[PDB]
């Protein structure tokens, strides 16, 4: 029995930037008053997940990554009124405080509590519930899903469907939500019209599939890796085109193919060419671009305001633009229904022990989305 | 009398950038297929006349400029359909062709035939109506207003009420509609919510207008000319800042006034720092930005799209995002029935003749909107 006890378990840590994860035992307090300890189930590898590791994020380290996961609620802390031992649960790392300006708006998703803006690496307290070889170890986005066990503010957790595929519905913890909702929430994209997806990852292929459930006729694939092409079409994708092919820049070639500019645009890489590229290439009176991608922290880009003055809305978002407490139960009920799919964006299944072998199949571009398994 | 002749009249022609306009006569060929010829009685003095003095704006010189009037039809040419001879018009620098993508589009009003994008200075069939000193001389956005005469083609006109005081609603054909449109067409003000605008002349007071109709609860209006805050309050503003009073950035004072941003907020100047000052103080995971003013030619910005990323939306607009020709009539039906008030704009009264004293009251920054009458 654990409850109330530490457990010894096996995480992935992150001791510097550039290295590999140690996978060894960590130290996992009990949970306090409005926490919960988690034992993990399955979590997915997500580009922002090496954007640490590489130092295009900046998060205190050491740290236990990881945020797009789901898992068996072990324990819980006094007050805890939203999940019980033994519930399955998406740890939620933008978290839905219910209280604050944000989560009272409606449309705002990026609640005031979360630590991504500035982030402390922490419990909502400033403190951390891991230790490892004695030294204390960060938390990452309040979720830190690395572990075989985690420790989340109440608010930072969702219970979903005791029937739930663990090793599916773990990517409605990030990437799946993330994509779908910035095609349908976000862009509010239209039925009939034209969209651009720039890059063809997990996240880029769930904004195509929330762009062929909002009913676009048109929906154009880029990437430089014409070996994405294949699935982002069997996802919905109408034409797919690498800008490597072309001696014109992409955005005047996808401004001719849609005969003025696309209605939508998103950019799913995370560079600052690519987001003016993409805003480029929507139409210049009545288009949308929409930024997701995480581009490397303190850089600026450069652009030329008159892009917007002739009547272009750019805009970004965190999750899709989802208020996650309310919305990640309701998608995972809306997935055990049949209202999207899941398995396109499963391109490889792991054991945790091999999340560095993970990391790799994603760097070299072979992988979509790799589920750890625990 | 005139109808099918060469009009001998005077005109405000530039000649050269950062020189008075010269009051002289130019000939004003008769209106081809398509095409109005126009008795002008009222133009307004906008700044971005003066940005074409200035080279802020690059337009082809020598120019006859100015885009905010209104005038009685002279003569029709061939196959004109929407206005007849004795009808009161406002010109519209923005055209409505009403068969581009454009026009056709629900939200759409930058129709393709703009000649603001890259502009040429003629009029639709790349030729000129205007000589002087026997040279030609270039149009400005197909309305050249400041012309006792001019000639514009029919998709750059609207005919309005008969009873109309063309002294007055000459503004609806730019000021007034850029501003109050930007805050209730573009931005979508909302009942109750927190306001910023940057620049207090006569288009963001015209936005401050529009935020006020839309029950915005609380109008903060920024200007470093303190002396334009008593009139931003009488139109609407709750409070003023002068960020010149300020130790920090202006971004962050209004953030803090805000409570966490606003959730509305426009630039009205003309500058890119304050381009990126108004998306940042706007809330960062729901607020709105729009770009009104005219950024300096073929300068870029510097930005972090994490202001993005949280959820913030930047756009920009032409002409309040009214669609011109359908609009300028139902705005001036709207003045007829005062559902809003003009005069508060009007600081000045000048003959046309004096239209170098008109522009030295803008660039003194005394007035608001001079008036000059024909
Ligand atoms: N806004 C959010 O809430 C959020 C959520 C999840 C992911 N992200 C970010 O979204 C981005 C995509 O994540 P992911 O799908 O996991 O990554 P991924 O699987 O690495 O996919 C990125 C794709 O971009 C492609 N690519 C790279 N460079 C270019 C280029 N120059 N032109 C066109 N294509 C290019 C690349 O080949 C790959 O297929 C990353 O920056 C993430 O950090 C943001
Ligand atoms: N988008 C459009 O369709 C459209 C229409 C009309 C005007 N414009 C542009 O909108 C802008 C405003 O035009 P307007 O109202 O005629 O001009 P204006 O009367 O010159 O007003 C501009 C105001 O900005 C103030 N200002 C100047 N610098 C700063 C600063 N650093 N911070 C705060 N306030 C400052 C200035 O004191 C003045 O009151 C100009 O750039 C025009 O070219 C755009
Ligand atoms: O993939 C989701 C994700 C983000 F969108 C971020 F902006 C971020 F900083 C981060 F750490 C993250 F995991
Ligand atoms: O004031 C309206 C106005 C604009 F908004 C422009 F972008 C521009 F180029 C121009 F010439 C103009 F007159
Ligand atoms: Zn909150
Ligand atoms: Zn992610
Ligand atoms: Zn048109
Ligand atoms: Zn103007």
């Amino acid at each position: 029995s654990t409850a109330g006890k530490v457990i010894k378990c096996k995480a992935a840590v992150l001791w510097e930037e550039k290295k590999p994860f140690s996978i060894e035992e960590v130290e996992v307090a009990p949970p306090k008053a409005h926490e919960v300890r988690i034992k993990m189930v399955a979590t997915g590898i997500c580009r922002s997940d090496d954007h640490v590791v590489s130092g295009t994020l900046v998060t205190p380290l050491p740290v236990i990554a990881g945020h797009e996961a789901a898992g068996i609620v072990e324990s819980i802390g006094e007050g805890v009124t939203t999940v019980r031992p033994g519930d399955k649960v998406i740890p939620l790392f933008t978290p839905q405080c219910g209280k604050c300006r944000v989560c009272k708006h409606p449309e705002g998703n990026f609640c005031l509590k979360n630590d991504l803006s500035m982030p402390r690496g922490t419990m909502q307290d400033g403190t951390s519930r891991f230790t490892c070889r004695g030294k204390p170890i960060h938390h990452f986005l309040g979720t830190s899903t690395f572990s075989q066990y985690t420790v989340v503010d109440e608010i930072s957790v969702a219970k979903i469907d005791a029937a739930s595929p663990l090793e599916k519905v773990c990517l409605i913890g990030c990437g799946f939500s993330t994509g779908y909702g910035s095609a349908v929430k976000v862009a509010k994209v239209t039925q009939g019209s034209t969209c651009a997806v720039f890059g063809l990852g997990g996240v880029g292929l769930s904004v195509i599939m929330g762009c062929k459930a909002a009913g676009a006729a048109r929906i154009i694939g880029v990437d430089i890796n014409k070996d994405k092409f294949a699935k982002a079409k069997e996802v919905g994708a109408t034409e797919c085109v690498n800008p490597q092919d072309y001696k014109k820049p992409i955005q005047e070639v996808l401004t001719e193919m849609s005969n003025g500019g696309v209605d939508f645009s998103f950019e799913v890489i995370g560079r600052l060419d690519t987001m003016v590229t993409a805003l480029s290439c929507c139409q210049e009176a009545y288009g949308v671009s929409v930024i997701v991608g995480v581009p490397p922290d303190s850089q600026n880009l450069s652009m030329n305001p008159m892009l917007l003055l002739s009547g272009r809305t750019w805009k970004g978002a965190i999750f899709g633009g989802f208020k996650s407490k309310d919305s990640v139960p309701k998608l995972v009920a809306d997935f055990m229904a049949k209202k999207f799919a899941l398995d396109p964006l499963i391109t490889h299944v792991l054991p945790f022990e091999k999340i560095n072998e993970g990391f790799d199949l994603l760097r070299s571009g072979e992988s979509i989305r790799t589920i750890l398994t625990f």
